[PDB]
């Protein structure tokens, strides 16, 4: 009876092994574009990914990690509401069952067909597992994707997911850049949030990019043939692996952008 989404181990049922689901900065989050405020201080966002280096795809059994190579300062995030040095571990996607939803932060209600998360640790703190020991020590830059125009520097992962079917499976994915997932603007909300799966710490400065990308509806259609399971299993098809919107609380919703 380990976490998951289904009707029986789900986000409604994750405070009872992690308490601080109920706590003060849980993510995701809803946008509201009203209320979020322009703050002239934030500092455009720096997104350095040229010299990236991606190793491997692995299903966990939530989704599938596009992990890099984090033993130095390749692949970084700086700037905008971050101090320091931020490093790319890794980058996952949430989606839905059907195009309406799969999101997790929303923007004015809006569910997004699918929700990119890239996971930087805050490198002042030597490792990734200090670093979600901080407040401040994970920035995570989410892009929404929408279902239209198929994304070309997408079609590398949506190729490779036959091979990783079930939990546990990896396979080799090397030289893979990630700045083919980016939309054209950086335009950005921020806000202190958490960990979207357990154990949810409240570790994550989020960034929330506002243009989103386009998908093709058979690049979608790929991710939903992926299997929660592990192999020869009962086939449980991984779709809606999205935590829902969590109360704002004491928190602002800052806005790169006029
Ligand atoms: O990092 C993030 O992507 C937030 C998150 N936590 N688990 N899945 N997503
Ligand atoms: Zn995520």
């Amino acid at each position: 009876h380990h976490w998951g989404y289904g009707k029986h181990n789900g986000p409604e049922h994750w405070h009872k092994d992690f308490p601080i689901a109920k706590g003060e900065r849980q993510s995701p989050v809803d946008i509201d574009t009203h209320t979020a405020k322009y703050d002239p201080s934030l500092k455009p966002l720096s997104v350095s990914y040229d010299q990236a280096t991606s190793l491997r795809i692995l299903n966990n059994g939530h989704a599938f990690n596009v992990e890099f190579d984090d033993s130095q300062d390749k692949a970084v995030l700086k700037g905008g509401p971050l101090d320091g040095t931020y490093r790319l571990i890794q980058f996952h996607f949430h989606w839905g069952s059907l195009d309406g939803q799969g999101s997790e932060h929303t923007v004015d209600k809006k569910k997004y067909a699918a929700e990119l998360h890239l996971v930087h640790w805050n490198t002042k703190y030597g490792d990734f597992g200090k670093a979600v020991q901080q407040p401040d020590g994970l920035a995570v830059l989410g892009i929404f994707l929408k279902v239209g125009s198929a994304k070309p520097g997408l079609q590398k992962v949506v190729d490779v997911l036959d091979s990783i079917k079930t939990k546990g499976k990896s396979a080799d994915f090397t030289n893979f850049d990630p700045r083919g997932l980016l939309p054209e603007s950086l335009d950005y909300w921020t806000y202190p949030g958490s960990l979207t799966t357990p154990p949810l710490l409240e570790c994550v400065t989020w960034i929330v990019l506002k243009e989103p990308i386009s998908v093709s509806s058979e690049q979608v259609l790929k991710f939903r043939k992926l299997n929660f399971n592990g192999e020869g299993e009962p086939e449980e098809l991984m779709v809606d692996n999205w935590r829902p919107a969590q109360p704002l609380k004491n928190r602002q919703i800052k806005a790169s952008f006029k």
